[PDB]
């Protein structure tokens, strides 16, 4: 049992609600919190701009300091860092931005890495400003993610059609 409530169940490891990532992970403290980062974990807009807000700006402190440290990250890697207020963990990951042309082939390698740990809060990968699909990123988070995940979907419009079209 896990404290995450008021989860549609989309398989026997995927669930998905219309919720605030931000709020959602001030509420549950999960373990691990995903971040939709880019590769120099510059936390701007989207929903990396709202969970830093939600940090203080701490998170991108951090993110500055692994940077200097280590250089940019990969399209379809990630890093783990603290998770703040939020969560312990906070998994950053590079899902491809179409927006700026990148292979969206790279989306399972990005989902690969949720594998890694056994629960998750999560958004769609390459949905919203990153430009794909978000049905797309949906059907391969179901098909390449083994662990479970609860993936927190921003607009309540699109919450209905991801359930509404889900095969
Ligand atoms: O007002 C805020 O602090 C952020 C609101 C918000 N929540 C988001 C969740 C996901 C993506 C962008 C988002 N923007």
């Amino acid at each position: 049992v896990n404290s995450f409530s008021g989860y549609l169940k989309l398989t026997d490891n995927v669930y998905i609600k219309n919720a605030d990532i931000v709020e959602e992970a001030k509420k549950v403290k999960p373990t691990v919190v995903v971040n939709a980062a880019n590769v120099y974990l510059k936390h701007g807009g989207g929903v990396a701009g709202a969970l830093n807000k939600a940090t203080n700006n701490a998170m991108q402190v951090e993110s500055d300091d692994y940077i200097a440290t280590n250089g940019p990250l990969k399209v379809g890697g990630s890093c783990v860092l603290s998770g703040h207020n939020l969560a312990k963990h906070c998994l950053h990951v590079v899902g491809p931005n179409v927006n700026k042309g990148e292979d969206i082939q790279l989306l399972k390698s990005a989902y690969e890495n949720f594998n890694q740990h056994e629960v998750l809060l999560a958004p769609l990968l390459s949905a919203g400003i990153f430009g794909a699909d978000p049905i797309h990123s949906l059907r391969v988070c179901v098909d390449t993610v083994r662990t479970n995940v609860y993936l927190a979907v921003f607009d309540k419009n699109l919450y209905d059609k991801l359930v509404s079209s889900f095969l």
